[PDB]
């Protein structure tokens, strides 16, 4: 009967990942995009650097880290859709010229727009993506669009 | 041997701890945007679109814009239009063929629920569907906009 | 070959368990609180009292009922992030100076300010939450946020 339960639980198991999938869309549809294990999703509001970080890392993920093409693009689509330029977690705080996550490492993929970064005004440290894809470096005062990756 | 029983019964464990958070999550995940009617599930993008726009966000969102298929369904749907107070655009069109509504795989109707006197393509270019806080059905111009929601 | 078909669903349901952990914060990110067994949830608008009971009731859940200072904590944050009173489940309605939970039975925790509740002009039988998490018996006719639990 061993080889009858696990027919019976594998059962179980296949609606359970059926309905979960089905959740999963639902729960993405319209603040959230996945691509590939990651996930983004906006808050729907915008924020300063500090408080919009802080959401994020208490909500068990982190500020959007888009670190290829793809999910660049994937992100792209939320501030599209909300038509407001977001937050991405990478600063320059501790090094002036060079961005970096939250924890430490160099960048592995950018995509700055023409002339950025270029520290305008002498005090830009945090990073904004415009509904165009592109980067920007941004005063981390500024509030914008709080988007989290998980 | 036994150690084959042993990971049944441990998967037997992790099994109903995962049915029983996921249950919870379904509530919490529905509230207050959504509506789970049988199968299918119906959320609301809570702003309005013009129907092209609509059907591409429900679809590339890999669902497809709201097609109640029977009484109880368009209820459902009936009650995120109630709660947001915006009438919403069904996926449904006689674009194709004056007259004849169908689904976006080109199906004929097995519901509807209709005003009276509708659908009357009034000015001669309403090929979409709205429903009303009501939940009775009217043709409109597709290029008005309408609340969002989508079926998965 | 029963050892294969285990090891098969073993493999899903490691899959699942991950894939649903990771789905839990996106899901509570940014209108969910859980604490212990319990998920808050802001519907992040207003409304009287009982079309926010009513609300919640239609949804599977009831209105936010904390019942320990962990999760009066925990609804708190929910109120000081939209930067809006909530209401809570209890009320006095039955007798005038007996806070009630939905099924009947007194309260078994309480936050109130000081001197609630007072039932002002006579004529206050609900409880709202402040951002500072003390509570204030309020009139049900008033409009404050909607946060059910699950
Ligand atoms: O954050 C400020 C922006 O970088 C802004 O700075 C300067 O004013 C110019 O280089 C603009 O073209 C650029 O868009
Ligand atoms: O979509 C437009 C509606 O059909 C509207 O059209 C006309 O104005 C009349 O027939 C109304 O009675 C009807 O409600
Ligand atoms: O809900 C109403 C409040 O209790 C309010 O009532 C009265 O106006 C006074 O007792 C205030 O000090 C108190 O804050
Ligand atoms: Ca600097
Ligand atoms: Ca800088
Ligand atoms: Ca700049
Ligand atoms: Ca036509
Ligand atoms: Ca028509
Ligand atoms: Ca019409
Ligand atoms: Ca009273
Ligand atoms: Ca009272
Ligand atoms: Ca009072």
């Amino acid at each position: 009967s061993l080889r009858q339960q696990v027919e019976a639980l594998q059962g179980q198991v296949q609606h359970l990942q059926a309905a979960f999938s089905q959740y999963k869309k639902v729960e993405l549809f319209p603040n959230g995009q996945s691509v590939g294990e990651k996930i983004f999703k906006t808050a729907g509001f915008v924020k300063p650097f500090t408080e919009a970080q802080l959401l994020c890392t208490q909500a068990g993920g982190q500020l959007a880290s888009p670190r290829s093409a793809a999910e660049n693009a994937a992100l792209q689509q939320l501030v599209v859709a909300k038509n407001e330029a977001a937050f991405l977690s990478m600063t320059d705080s501790k090094t002036e010229g060079k961005f970096t996550y939250p924890t430490g490492e160099s960048l592995v993929y950018s995509n700055w727009a023409p002339g950025e970064p270029n520290d305008d005004g002498g005090s830009e440290d945090c990073v904004e993506i415009f509904t165009n894809g592109k980067w920007n470096d941004r005063a981390c005062g500024e509030k914008r669009l709080v988007v989290c990756e998980f």
